[PDB]
């Protein structure tokens, strides 16, 4: 294919002539994104140019990680790949990676900002998050930083999870993070993401951030004001003695009845929130269980809530050289098989 060059976000993009009318639509994890028109199919796409993918051992493994993950994700509520390309003609020239997915116009913050959502609409939005989470969790993939800005949404309220790192190479919101993540507790499970769903859903119902803490201690205090002081057994999860002593020293707070907090909400929504927003992560409802909850009765369809194929993450424990990660990434670019344009059939 013929490539052309265009300066976007102050850097040269080099893309096949198949993709036209590129214009920036913001940054993603380790990359920046442009909307484009795919002249082969007439579809609107988003193209992410990875930022400096092989600049360091951290970037190189992150690049491989992201490409492997996105090549595996095949679910209507999870960002996956229509195409992956590089202007490189060989491994020796290979320094840039572009990922292509269907264009989504907005994020969840654009949905709830200027609209009092109906309960039926909130149901649909949360349902889709949970359906996507069931799929990713079934492949032993945890998001760990689920939040409205990591939920891409189109003009019809269809939603996809994205941006789901080992090493430190921007100030992120922590308001949606599970307590065990935010405070670095020693162990956690897939239900970290269910806490985040609870935080998101609460905000869709009230129009207000549930736990808008100014720092991690203020956020913890806001959380405990809602869910109540936890037992000693939760201290078992916390390595730092200073942290444990502090939590233990706090004045004891009762759990609030969520029906007194979410005034006017559908009682089924309140019940679901009670099942998601619990500190005991082993008692937190799972994504698959939440999909069966009566709150989603009008959307739930067990024939259309699939799980993922097994996902081999053994590479995560390996230290390889930068050129080895680069070569493996090149292999994954070259081996990518685009999906059919139409992959769905009437039920
Ligand atoms: N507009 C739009 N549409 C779809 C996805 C994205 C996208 C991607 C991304 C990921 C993989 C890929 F192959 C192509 C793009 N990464 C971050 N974003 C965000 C850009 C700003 N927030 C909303 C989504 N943006
Ligand atoms: C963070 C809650 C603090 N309490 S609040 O800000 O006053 C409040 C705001 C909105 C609601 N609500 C629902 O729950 C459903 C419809 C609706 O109006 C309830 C409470
Ligand atoms: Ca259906
Ligand atoms: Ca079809
Ligand atoms: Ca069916």
């Amino acid at each position: 294919p013929t490539f052309y060059r265009q300066e976007l976000n102050k850097t040269i993009w080099e893309v096949p002539e198949r993709y036209q009318n590129l214009s920036p639509v913001g940054s993603g994890a380790y990359g920046s994104v442009c909307a484009a028109f795919d002249t082969k199919t007439g579809h609107r796409v988003a193209v992410k140019k990875l930022s400096r993918p092989f600049q360091s051992i951290i970037h190189a493994k992150r690049t491989y990680r992201e490409l492997r993950l996105l090549k595996h994700m095949k679910h209507e509520n999870v960002i996956g790949l229509l195409d992956v390309f590089t202007p490189a003609r060989s491994l020796e020239e290979f320094n840039d990676v572009y990922l292509v997915t269907h264009l989504m116009g907005a994020d969840l913050n654009n949905i709830v900002k200027c609209q009092k959502l109906t309960d039926d609409h909130v149901q649909f939005l949360i349902y889709q998050i949970l359906r996507g989470l069931k799929y990713i969790h079934s492949a032993d993939i945890i998001h760990r930083d689920l939040k409205p800005s990591n939920l891409a949404v189109n003009e019809d309220s269809e939603l996809k999870i994205l941006d789901f790192a080992r090493h430190t190479d921007y100030v992120a919101t922590r308001w949606y993070r599970a307590p065990e993540i935010m405070l670095n507790w020693m162990h956690y499970n897939q239900t970290v993401d269910i806490w985040s769903v609870g935080c998101i859903m609460a905000e869709l119902l009230t129009g207000r951030t549930l736990f808008p803490g100014t720092d991690h201690i203020d956020q913890l205090k806001l959380i405990l004001r809602l869910v109540g002081t936890p037992g000693a057994e939760l201290l078992k999860k916390i390595s730092s003695e200073s942290a444990r002593n502090y939590i233990q020293s706090l004045a004891q707070m009762p759990k609030m009845n969520f029906a007194n907090v979410f005034i006017g909400a559908n009682p089924l929504a309140v019940d679901l929130l009670e099942k998601m927003l619990v500190l005991d992560s082993d008692k937190r409802i799972t994504a698959a269980q939440a999909l069966a909850h009566a709150y989603f009765a009008q959307y739930h369809d067990p024939d259309d809530e699939p799980v993922a194929d097994p996902y081999d993450q053994s590479f995560e424990s390996r230290d390889l050289l930068i050129d080895e990660w680069k070569s493996l990434t090149y292999d994954e670019v070259i081996s990518f098989v685009p999906p059919p344009l139409d992959q769905e059939e009437m039920e």
